[PDB]
């Protein structure tokens, strides 16, 4: 009884504070897993813009969250009405008679009559998912937008160990999430050696060359470029666009026309994964700053992973040795580890760049 009330309250608060991730992921699903339609493109663009604005400053994102949610729900309602009223024989005939909009443009923008196509399940998704986003938004508004704003305004042994593990994991994240996001972005962009991401390699190299310092502005520009490249791929997959002999312009430039019917998420999976990784990096930064401010911990504590443990106390037990590793192992053996990286790279290359790296 009392425990049931405890779970009710705790999970209600947790849902109210975590439902932003749920709405973001469901909007990503409805804006990447259906089709390259112009309203879908603007859904995805608004989602990426929201994530970028969050990455800019949590203060501004929190201040403008309410207006963003109203704009999102209003526009998704409007597009739902437009799509529903278009899905008709008579009304579509009236639209093609008066609006004088060509069939290919009218399909590319998104308003295409599936009754002529006959694919009913696609229409069921085309309705459910947008009104799914609508009900999710209205369930965010007037329900948790208050409690979430209040939260962001500034088995007992099992519970204690759970809290400790969460704290240590989030410290590990606040210290190595930049490395993790750089790793995933570079793995993707190595899987795609096209010409369209050359600014992204240049800007990622600039970010890694001088990270931490000068805030995370370079992360902002690279997230913006990821949004721009994903938008460009969306436009190219959309039908309005018109278009040494082994490779042609688009596939060398990476902005190629995929097979029709393929889901846009498939050939932009890595792009959205990198976007989510950048957002996760930003929210880790913001939440760790919030927790350290609530506990009165300055930015100096962010350098260490185990602040209560000093590297001179590693020899008392093996757990202290593991903590010393995780904390300052690189700080002590950076030269050795970087020569390890040099050797592995040379073993992976055997070439002229390997020769200069060998020098």
């Amino acid at each position: 009884s009392r425990k049931f009330a405890a779970f009710v309250e705790y999970l209600s608060n947790k849902v109210s504070v975590y439902f932003i991730f749920v709405v973001s992921v469901v909007l990503l699903v409805v804006s990447t897993c259906f089709a390259p339609n112009f309203y879908n493109i603007l859904f995805f663009a608004l989602w990426a813009l929201n994530l970028i604005y969050l990455k800019f400053s949590f203060r501004l994102y929190r201040g403008l969250a309410y207006a963003f949610w109203l704009t999102l729900t209003f526009y998704t309602s409007i597009v739902i009405i437009a799509l529903y009223i278009y899905q008709f024989p008579g009304v579509s005939q009236w639209i093609i008679r008066n609006t004088s909009l060509s069939q290919e443009w009218l399909n590319a923008i998104g308003l295409v009559d599936f009754r002529a196509i006959g694919e009913s399940g696609a229409l069921f998704l085309q309705l459910l998912a947008p009104i799914a986003l609508f009900v999710v938004t209205m369930l965010q508004l007037k329900f948790f937008h208050g409690p979430w704003s209040r939260a962001t305004s500034p088995v007992k042994k099992l519970h204690k160990l759970a809290n400790q593990t969460i704290e240590l994991l989030w410290r590990f994240f606040e210290v190595h999430i930049s490395k993790i996001v750089f790793v995933i972005i570079a793995i993707f962009i190595a899987n795609n050696i096209n010409a369209l991401y050359i600014p992204l390699v240049i800007l990622l190299s600039l970010a890694i060359c001088l990270p931490s310092a000068a805030d995370g502005i370079f992360s902002l520009f690279m997230c913006a470029y990821l949004f721009l490249v994903a938008l460009s791929k969306m436009i190219y997959q959309l039908d309005i666009v018109p278009e040494h002999g082994n490779i042609s312009m688009p596939e060398w430039f990476g902005l190629k026309k995929e097979v029709e019917g393929t889901e846009p998420i498939y050939m932009l999976f890595g792009v959205i994964v990198s976007i989510i990784a950048l957002a996760f990096q930003s929210i880790v930064i913001y939440r760790q700053r919030h927790y350290r401010a609530s506990l009165g911990l300055p930015e100096s504590m962010r350098a260490k992973v185990f602040p209560d443990f000093h590297h001179s106390h590693f020899d008392r037990s093996l757990k202290n040795a593991i903590q010393f590793l995780i904390d300052y192992g690189f700080y002590k053996f950076g030269l050795e580890i970087t020569m390890i990286a040099i050797g592995i790279d040379i073993f992976n290359r055997m070439d002229a760049l390997a020769a200069i790296q060998c020098f």
